[PDB]
DNA sequence: GGATCGGCTC
DNA sequence: GAGCCGATCC
């Protein structure tokens, strides 16, 4: 069609996307990514330490993608 | 570690 | 006012 779904959404990993219920933010959007073995992750650093954690390295802070329109 | 809500900056 | 990150509770 017009839009597609090209690189976004790494294999192994798995992404969640939840509005917050009502607050000071009332209608803003909440997203994280879930670890292959289900661990939840929100923060840079944790992500750093998980990796590091498994002895694998290759993963960056910076493959996570929260964005919602793709790249 | 996990789940839920609020505070700060532009 | 809008957008992103942190603080609080268990």
């Amino acid at each position: 069609g017009s839009t597609e779904c090209r690189k976004s959404v790494p294999c192994g990993w798995e992404r969640v996307v939840k509005q917050r219920l009502f607050g000071k933010t009332a209608g803003r959007f909440d997203v994280y990514f879930i670890s292959p073995q289900g661990l939840k992750f929100r923060s840079k650093s944790s992500l750093a330490n998980y990796l590091h954690k498994n002895g694998e390295t290759s993963l960056k802070p910076e493959d996570f993608d929260f964005t919602v329109l793709s790249k």
